[PDB]
């Protein structure tokens, strides 16, 4: 086995990073990251008393993270290194892809078998995580499209709202807005009620435990002038089919003829060689397309969505992609539509 | 968010590799890797018929692996690239750390809480995976120590045998040996019975579904002259304590006074700054030490093991580390012992 060790260190580099990604996810999810930001330096004993943890297990996680350069160790205790501090904006990606979809990727081997069904996910962490990401890409994109509409937003409806971050950010920036969010996952719904309460927006924002299609079939007198469907239609498309998506969009404009619809979707370019060599396409969109083949969701192309909108009796006001400072792939597309 | 995308691509690089490590694990575990070696080129339809898989899910995994350069796509179908072919020797590491311990690392957040207990593992994949690794490190080390003993091996006992690879390799190379293996995990035990049958060694090798301590307490007339305890004592140490390890070793030499013991253990240097900067220490030993803090296992230092052996009434014939061509960390140590 001459020279085997050097080949082994490169050969298992994905395993080294696999354990690191899980450990970074727990550092955020358990509140240890925010505790280390607050305390600056914290001994295992102090962190255990504050979060109700066991010393020997916490010291093991801290020693592991110190060896990887995420933490520093002084006589007073452990602290986040400069590299560890720099992880702070990316929390949403770890919570969504590790917390939400680790079980989904681990189920791929068994779900490949004929008739084994769709892989499950932790929809609470998917909702919380994707909402954390939307602060950088989907919320600024929704704002740009809202500004180009022929009317001002007063009553906003967000279906598939996750933990309610889109509504929290839009309501703080636009104090006149009255909003209603709906989230089908119970864990995500409870996170949304808590985030709205924490931000002091319960008097202006209501949250319902409901799916997008059943919300439109339910009875209510609220008359929204804007509806946000952020990464919701591809779930309906996979679960119920294309005629169900067309009928869902027809029901929105039948019930609310003057509404403005803002739809955000990911253009499926999984088999586009050039698009998949972009650094962000390889880091995020390649595993995103993979998880969509194993779950009851279906991503389609930009032209396929425009065809669906035409069939549902909608007219396109404009369409845009995200800022090239956060995501320059051109794969995240936002559409502003009205009744034709 | 000026320049955010470039920071994001580096910030979520551990997530990109996390999904890749899981996908590489399934490529081996589902038999798709061996199918691609055998066929050279295979369309999704051919691979689905042979392994009983669904076309749309398999095409998704193949497109994902093509974008990462693990597979090539021609008009005839998909094939392993040169980089994909080069993964073949490392199967055991993926099966052990991803198949065996992915759930363990994912449970860290919940198991950190006071009184939450030890993290579980898939002991079948741990056994199968570690046995695949032993072909490179622990089996050649056991051979070197066996050659330095004052007697020849005729009757071998392997406690914690996994899928039985140590016994299969030693029996093929030394046709006079009669061997007995014991594995406590039922899945691993069934894999061992099948591997022994597949190799044509059932007439010379027996396998029992049993733990190491309960095997020595059970009744049998087999008189081994060699006993291999490969990464077994640190499980007993964590589960039952130091006096139980000492009593277990005393019972081996009380029952078999002329036996030769070959013990393989990992030296705990988790807090040794210099040792942890070795490329293999960071890739393998850093997550190995972390998983030992969350499971009912305890790794100790080389000197701590020598103290245990002296207390149990044992004399050290010699001790060695692995070949520097496969593992030059000096952390894997093999001990050859006899009754004092
Ligand atoms: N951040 C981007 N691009 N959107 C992803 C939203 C979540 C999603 O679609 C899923 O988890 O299925
Ligand atoms: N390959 C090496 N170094 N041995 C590890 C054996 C497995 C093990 O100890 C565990 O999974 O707990
Ligand atoms: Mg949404
Ligand atoms: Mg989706
Ligand atoms: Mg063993
Ligand atoms: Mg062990
Ligand atoms: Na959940
Ligand atoms: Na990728
Ligand atoms: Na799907
Ligand atoms: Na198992
Ligand atoms: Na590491
Ligand atoms: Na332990």
């Amino acid at each position: 086995n001459t020279g085997f060790e050097t080949t082994l260190i490169k050969g298992i580099e994905p395993i080294r990073q696999f354990v690191l990604a899980i450990s970074i996810y727990h550092l955020f999810d358990t509140k240890l990251f925010s505790l280390l930001i607050k305390h600056e330096v914290a001994s295992p004993e102090v962190a255990c008393n504050e979060l109700g943890m066991e010393k020997e297990k916490l010291l093991g996680l801290f020693r592991y993270l110190k060896n990887e350069g995420i933490l520093l160790e002084t006589i007073d205790g452990f602290s986040l290194s400069k590299e560890g501090h720099a992880l702070a904006p990316f929390e949403g990606w770890y919570v969504m892809l590790v917390g939400g979809y680790a079980t989904t990727f681990l189920q791929m081997g068994e779900r490949l078998q004929e008739g084994a069904g769709w892989a499950t996910r932790d929809a609470t962490k998917v909702g919380v995580g994707s909402c954390g990401i939307s602060h950088f890409d989907a919320i600024p994109l929704t704002r740009s499209l809202m500004a180009q509409a022929p009317g001002t937003c007063t009553k906003l409806l967000d279906l598939g709202c996750g933990n309610g971050r889109y509504l929290a950010e839009f309501c703080k920036a636009l104090p006149q807005i009255q909003a209603w969010g709906a989230e089908p996952d119970r864990g995500g719904f409870e996170e949304a009620v808590d985030l709205i309460e924490k931000e002091g927006l319960s008097h202006r924002v209501h949250i319902s435990h409901s799916g997008a299609v059943e919300f439109l079939d339910s009875d209510f007198d609220f008359e929204p002038d804007f509806i946000v469907l952020g990464f919701v239609l591809h779930e309906i498309l996979g679960q119920a089919g294309r005629p169900a998506v067309v009928n869902f969009l027809k029901k929105i404009v039948h019930r609310f003829p003057a509404i403005n619809l803002i739809i955000i979707e990911v253009d499926n370019q999984f088999d586009n060689a050039g698009a998949m060599r972009h650094g962000l396409a390889l880091a995020y969109y390649n595993p995103y397309y993979l998880l969509h083949c194993f779950t009851n969701q279906l991503l389609v192309q930009d032209a396929d969505w425009l065809d669906i909108f035409a069939e549902a009796g909608l007219s396109l006001v404009t369409r845009e992609t995200t800022s090239d400072q956060v995501d320059s792939t051109g794969l995240e597309i936002g559409y502003l539509l009205r009744r034709a």
